[PDB]
């Protein structure tokens, strides 16, 4: 399966969309 959602969620962990 594709784990793009998991990847994105880990990338967003370091690149935090705060504001």
């Amino acid at each position: 399966p594709m784990k793009k959602l998991k990847l994105a969620l880990r990338l967003a962990a370091k690149i935090a969309p705060v504001w």
